[PDB]
């Protein structure tokens, strides 16, 4: 027979790039290596003074945009830290902390939630604010080598899937009825110019309960400057339309073609028309203009970015005008003058334009441009060139045409004053000139409009900074126009606090106050009224999360702030009569080693040898008695323990009954201590005791009681079981697995406890133990339908939580979810349990697994062109490949130059607690009623590939060496030979890149040597 | 009484800045927010136009920098790729997925020795290599949000480990003993400049066995570039003395004060001499000059780069030069003429000397900057000013001193050719004007040394690029001179590359020969001759790592290429006879999701519904006999199933044995699948059939054998004890842990086999099994001591292999490990356990755990400076609290400043083992001695937890974790964000267990009377 332990040709030709330690140095020449490096370049070369063609290319160029695969891991990354320095640092005041925490648990609606609840354009924000200067800028993680979190992408992300998910807004249910409202409600309301500020201001009004909400906007379009200047491949006009419906869920009215001016709409018309209240949020509509450019107009190739800009976008975004306006025709020299941010949005724009090169001259150095690094960087890497020192004085025109521009050099003298000697004159070639020295009010007829509200000496609407009310009571004022905000997210910020005092004020009008205490309303949609009610045993629960019996409940000061969150139910720390008091030994508690060397938020596991309770009884059940009178709907269950004595039992059940506790739970699984003490898994590890236990407590109390199992047993159900015949209501599954954390190098282990440095077995809990816990819920509630069973082990989100549910739990306890974080993480939990279940009812989201959608083709989450040119050409993002890409890329640019949102509605209704629960178990059954004849094998779609070869890799040394792995373009192709084991998607670092589809091959299990 | 289920006043107050979710949206004005902001300021405030003052300050500059816990993260976040990039983009084809793999399972030792292998100067790089144009620019990641890995980071890290390890090369423990190398092997060797080239191919040279190799040196100090120009707080001097006496273990002699010239050394004197082989890596040792810049001197203050550097180098570089070296006192407007990556060096150094401006100008655009990102970053965060466009023309001086420079404007025309404006004239104003326009090798005194060698029309020597030899064949040259490097990484290749073909050369001379394909040497320390074989059960294992029965193993060729990478035994995957051959399904092995969302490598577990080998006993058989064969050091064991049968478990077990196979192992485990066909987990929980399954094998064969237990039961000693009473050699703990990996949203299952979405409980392995199989081993190893155990679950490192010998194992089984990556791993555990082993050894460094240095205080990595006006002063590294840090940090630099102490000396020497090195035999059970009952633990030995507020990154997670999941014992200052632990600690651990940096929470002994809380007093 052929050596069978020996590879064959082909397969050790398969094998050609598979890994292989080196027996020696590797010798390769300096010039080898120099001619072999381009082949595999990734990143720009710092050599290459040009850069691909933009011309028409409005693809996204944000460096912090993420798809799912990177906004799990950056969200995971996130300390989640307490009074957070990047909330302090957003001008909204974001809730960072917890939508990142939401994203991170996989709930994009909790997090969109939050997000919106202080920021009505979540979205814009997320994709425009200049995070570090603001929110990033006060980031924790900035004093850590990986630096700080992508708190703006990840806002984006959350904000995007939300608006894939199509759902409105809607005012709080709470607010009495529309025909309940006070008058006052009814107050007719204007709000001039449709930007940021006004949008948010309205936004908050109309959340507050009023009805009679217009906007009066000038151009056709809305928006403001998100919409007329801000760079499509930075902000897409589609967001804009986003956040503008979802306003108008609101009832909020726009009307466009209306501007303030004299002789069109002012003060005055507006008072006369019978509004009691107006917002003025009209921005600074007019260029900041110089002298030595009058008479220039854009036929002479002269813009202003308040000209400029405003063409491009039209040009660039689909919906923002009725007309398609041609796309400016740019070419040769450009010169932009200035640094502000706003400059750079004209040099970038300029190239997509066509012009051939583009100068950013500047009056100061390099170290004066004030423009976000972000906003730079992206100039920078396009091929701007900068010009310092530089301050414009003529404009050279021969032909009808700019032909030049002349400068005259500045410098810094001692004092620091700027000097600019008129000597030295400069001359600097140009085709198009375009100024970005500002924005002001200037207009008259508008100003006028105004009267006769205060101006300051910046020339601006006078506002109190805390309420954004003028010298007129019933008008404020926000956002660009009063010339404090630099930002969008200040605008919306200013339109929020004036939206507040705009309220107390109408109120006081009708005589009626408002709270001392500000109370803006917070963001909500129908999925908030989703019932996640459950009933178990009797028992009503507002909602199945629970605090399991743990260190987060060490005290009952604990439970009383975990119910104030909103908890649904909580377990006391087990505790025993007092001739069995424990005493804790420290350390006790240490974090898991289950997933390497991972320090920080989200530890997948912990280890304890923490024993029950060291308080008495005595202050459990008066406690027990305090928390039931002041949180009747939370359901409180008594852990308690007694060793294997009939009075005791019976005893302590009575004394925990008798303070009012809604049910028991029995604590037969303590995997370490208690043993010793004749408690614990002595117990519950043998269906005989724990039986007679369940009897002597069934014949003891009247409410209901459940046996808390533990999984290190051989049978769970066996014990499950004799808990049933003794008389449970139900069992809790399961406590944590015994183990051994791990040891120092030098042999000691953690916990180590005196100087003796000993340790016993402890309890394991945690992400690490759910497979434990998952199985052992299945097994019971097949084995014994209906009854009920309250899961604990693992369960850190919703969706977790809903895995718990399908598999026949009704409840869900949580222990080290919290030790990881903290208690508010139960919004989390509620708001991503609704959202799971109202997505169940919504047709068009079918593809999606729960919250995330069905995963795109995509390179750094940005989704690959549909370009026909690009499909199966077998070109790889790297080298001379990706060069032949953009080439394409811009081609497809140049030829397509040359060429409504509605909510989705349930269509069924949504499920209930109780209608998923033990939905899983119709898939769960022996290993014979799996079906070995719908084999599959694995597929992967090239372009979302990285090229890292770990399929490969896995397949040739764990599988069966059926993927060819090419050694120029590091493209892997599952080959024929695949079985289909799985291991090659398991390991690969792009979610969905890989999948098992269907075998359309007879498949032949290999068996080495033929059978007789 | 109270309401005990309240907090009082105070605890309420501590609770303060707890986090709880809002009712209603927040209220802030923008004035207020505008006005707080700055007080949380992490990064650079980008309204700000002046960094804080850096005279006198040469502290670490570096963004790559990594300490041990970025270190970990970035290692675990690596791909580890098949046919790497990022190695084809290394100039000295470093095995980067190795050593970075080797980081990322702490095995520093093994992580540093790959490095050393193919690069001499493996520290310098990976603190100067320009990245981002070389080995980082290929990295696969950058197709990734997060981004490239941080390379050379890593490559500092475990090089900078290896260096506190202080352990010296030897010359590789296979070469022949010096007496009996051939005479060729002695021929006398010359190398001119002690630069990275010459360092290169020297260490290259003397690991092949030369014995007489000489460097001569033109200066009194080492290093070359490295140490007379590279700035120190880019690369500190004691890194360059570390990697040269690494190269002098090897014998390598080093004469300073000698120099190539016409007056001294010349090639001819050299052969006169008698030396049969000379390599030239003297580099370009003069400035490029300029006319205009004639007569100028220092005194009026101008320098050329190659005046300058070397001048703050002596001053700021202790060990460099004895004598004391005054900082160039640069006072006033400094410019820098050209935009090459020395300019930058020398802007940033002019901050140093007490530049009170710096500005960069050059002759063409900011597109037309060459030098590497990274370094211009440097400058423009400390706010060097760039002037481009500008050729200079004119310096002029008044009183002996410069004070201004002119130049003339330039630009390109449509032709893309540069052209200068002589009419537009720039005057600058300046106190001081250093040209950076390179290098150059002009000296004829020099060139006229290297007589007869031809040069190319570059006026360098010109060598073959491919052996780096010249005209002359018995002389080579390498580096800067050559022309081609303009990396120290690419110099250090050229020397490498030089010293096969001066390998070949002079053997050739000598009449012999060497092999077809180039064998250099790989980098070999005394750790490397640890010996980590094992006896167990009477079998000789070279190494105690193997394959465990599963997906490594499916096919007997797989195996034959793991021997051949070097692992010590392993496992067939699990065969049966005939009648019971098996069908897999497929979907059947999914990834975990023990550890959330994270893809790629390093998953935490696997779950897996496959059965036993689809491939025969014939098959299995004849394979056992060809490995046997082909590899009889390495250890086979054949694991074999039968159902509950007599006649069947002796026929199979006696066919397996007269293949030849070591010893058996006997599958009583599988958690699914063979169940139903009544094998695996119905046999294996039962004492009772275990015990009578080993029976009927100790009765069939005389070759060792040993049961494999399964976790999924509640006394796991009973049926290993029940398979020692069958008569086992003993037992391997364990096989998987049943369970269920997880549903979808829908419900459905993942694995879900066929379009009914069907699936059943599988078994989970990985590192989050490892604590159910270290329980398992270290209770068997305790109620059975001797009974051989072969450990198996969550085995991924040399590390945690250690854990699980000094648990009560001998031989350790993985598979995991192998899914996640490959059969090379084996390089990386048996390196790492002899450097755990050789460690131990070691008495100066037993403050160290493992590999792991103690941690020192530190901020990104950076050590803490220990200033004593900032000790204690409650100064977090943010807002205006940071603004006072660097004001005192820069207070301590100008007052070290004058001090002028003569910078104290510098001797390396190695660390030498004070008592024998532990053999696998000495470690094994030593853990056992600290597990016990519980109540053999102290109650009475409390601890606390102590913060370490110069580590912390203020967070506030341990604060949250102690609230609620805690005492509420901890005050988080809303003003510093900084923690301090109270009186009222309990020592429960768990905030040390959720703080993100590694030692800032540490548990100390506790000093006042521990008493426990019950809430309401006993009676
Ligand atoms: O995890 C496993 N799968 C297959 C049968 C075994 O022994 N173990
Ligand atoms: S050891 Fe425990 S009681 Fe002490 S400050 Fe840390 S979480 Fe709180």
């Amino acid at each position: 027979a052929p050596v069978l332990s020996k590879d064959v040709a082909d397969i050790e030709s398969i094998l050609a790039l598979n890994p292989r330690t080196q027996s020696h140095a590797a010798l390769h020449s300096t010039l080898a290596k120099k001619l072999d490096k381009k082949h595999w370049k990734r990143n720009p070369d710092k050599n290459c003074f040009h850069c691909e063609k933009l011309e028409n290319n409005f693809d996204d160029i944000k460096h912090t945009t993420l798809g799912e695969r990177g906004a799990l891991r950056e969200a995971m990354r996130c300390l989640k830290c307490a009074d957070a320095p990047c909330q302090k640092s957003c001008p909204t005041h974001l809730d960072i902390k917890s939508f990142i925490t939401s994203i991170s648990n996989k709930n994009y609606y909790g997090a969109a939630k939050m997000i919106f609840s202080d920021n009505p354009l979540g979205l814009t924000c997320g994709m425009v604010c200049p995070t570090s200067d603001l929110c990033v800028g006060g980031c924790n993680l900035y004093a850590t080598e990986e630096g700080s979190i992508n708190i703006g992408g990840l806002q984006q992300f959350a904000s995007e899937v939300f608006k894939a998910m199509n759902i409105p807004q809607i005012r709080n249910p709470c607010l009495p009825s529309q025909e309940k409202m006070p008058e006052a409600y009814s107050a007719k309301i204007a709000l001039l110019g449709a930007g940021p500020a006004s949008i948010s201001c309205a936004s908050f009004l109309a959340r507050l309960g009023y009805s009679d909400i217009t906007i009066f906007e000038k151009q056709e379009y809305v928006g403001g400057l998100s919409t007329s200047e801000i760079p499509q491949f930075r902000l897409p006009y589609d967001v804009v339309n986003f956040e503008i419906e979802l306003m108008k869920d609101l009832g909020v009215k726009i009307i466009c073609g209306k501007s303030l001016s004299e002789n069109e709409i002012t003060l005055n018309t507006l008072k006369e028309e019978g509004y009691k209240a107006a917002f003025i949020g009209i921005g600074l509509p007019e260029p900041k203009t110089d002298d030595i450019f009058q008479g220039l107009t854009q036929d002479q190739g002269f813009y202003t970015s308040k000209d400029f800009l405003p063409l491009v976008a039209k040009s660039s975004k689909a919906g923002m005008c009725a007309c398609h306006s041609p796309l400016p025709s740019i070419r040769g020299a450009v010169i932009v003058l200035g640094a502000g941010d706003t400059a750079f949005d004209c040099a970038t724009s300029a190239l997509r334009c066509g012009a051939r090169r583009v100068f950013l001259v500047f009056r100061k150095g390099f170290v004066n441009i004030r423009a976000v690094p972000e906003e730079v960087e992206l100039a920078k890497e396009e091929k701007c060139e900068f010009l310092p020192f530089l301050s414009p004085r003529k404009v050279i025109v021969k032909g009808g045409r700019i032909v030049a521009v002349q400068f005259v050099r500045t410098e810094q003298d001692e004092t620091g004053k700027w000097n600019e000697d008129e000597d030295q004159i400069v001359h600097l070639k140009a085709d198009v000139v375009i100024s970005a020295f500002g924005s002001v009010l200037r207009d008259p007829k508008v100003k006028e409009a105004l009267s006769p509200i205060k101006f300051n000496r910046w020339d601006l609407p006078e506002v109190d900074p805390e309420t954004m009310q003028t010298s007129e009571p019933w008008v404020f004022a926000g956002g660009d126009i009063v010339g404090m905000a630099n930002t969008t997210v200040e605008s919306v910020n200013d339109g929020k606090q004036a939206s507040w005092y705009i309220h107390k004020y109408i109120q006081a009008q009708y005589g009626a106050s408002v709270s001392a205490k500000p109370e803006l309303p917070l963001f909500y949609t129908p999925v908030d009224l989703v019932d996640i009610s459950v009933e178990m045993a009797g028992l009503k629960f507002i909602n199945p999360f629970g605090l399991a019996s743990a260190a987060p409940t060490t005290s009952s000061s604990m439970i009383r702030r975990a119910f104030e969150a909103g908890w649904g139910f909580a377990l006391t720390k087990t505790f025993s009569l007092d001739k069995d008091i424990v005493t804790n030994v420290s350390p006790r508690i240490v974090r898991g080693t289950t997933s390497g060397p991972m320090y920080g938020p989200g530890q997948s596991s912990f280890l304890n040898i923490e024993l029950i309770s060291e308080k008495t009884a005595a202050y459990w059940c008066q406690s027990v008695t305090e928390l039931k009178a002041d949180f009747p709907d939370n359901i409180v269950i008594a852990s308690i323990m007694c060793s294997y004595n009939k009075n005791d039992w019976m005893e302590l059940s009575r004394k925990a009954e008798a303070s009012g506790a809604d049910a028991l739970e029995l604590n037969l699984s303590c995997p370490h201590g208690m043993g010793e003490r004749g408690m614990g898994l002595a117990c519950g590890q043998d269906p005989e005791l724990v039986r007679n236990i369940c009897r002597w407590v069934r014949q003891a109390v009247q409410i209901p009681f459940f046996a808390k199992l533990t999984p290190n047993v051989t049978d769970i159900v066996s014990i499950a079981r004799a808990a049933k015949e003794g008389g449970a209501d139900g069992v809790t599954a399961t406590n944590t697995v015994s183990g051994l954390m791990g040891l120092k190098a030098d042999g000691t282990p953690w916990p180590a406890v005196g100087a003796g440095k000993r340790t016993t077995y402890g309890g394991v809990s945690g992400t690490a133990i759910r497979p434990i816990a998952l199985r052992a819920v299945t097994t019971i509630a097949r084995a014994l339908p209906g009854f009920p069973i309250l899961a604990t082990g693992g369960i850190d989100s919703a969706e977790s939580g809903l895995q718990f549910l399908h598999s026949g739990a009704s409840v869900l306890q949580v222990c080290s979810a919290v030790q990881n974080q903290d208690f508010t993480v139960i919004q989390d939990y509620c708001t991503g349990l609704k959202a799971l279940l109202y997505l169940k009812s919504i047709e068009e989201l079918q593809g999606w697994d729960g919250q995330s959608p069905g995963t795109e083709s995509h390179q750094k989450g940005k989704p690959v062109p549909r370009i026909a040119e690009l499909m199966g050409k077998k070109l790889p993002n790297f080298g001379p490949y990706l060069e032949q890409r953009k080439k394409i890329i811009a081609e497809e640019k140049m030829r397509l130059k040359e060429q409504e949102r509605k909510p989705f509605i349930p269509k069924k209704p949504i499920p209930a607690i109780k209608d998923v629960i033990g939905k899983a178990l119709q898939y769960l059954g022996t290993f014979g009623e799996l079906s070995n004849i719908e084999q599959v094998v694995a597929v992967i779609d090239e372009e979302m590939c990285i090229n890292c070869g770990k399929c490969y890799m896995t397949c040739n040394d764990s599988g069966y060496q059926a993927i060819q792995f090419d050694p120029e373009t590091h493209l892997p192709t599952v080959t024929d030979t695949c079985t289909g084991c799985t291991l090659c998607l398991s390991v690969c670092p792009i979610i969905d890149c890989i999948r098992m589809v269907s075998r359309t091959t007879p498949y032949e299990p290999k068996r080495g040597l033929p059978l007789a």
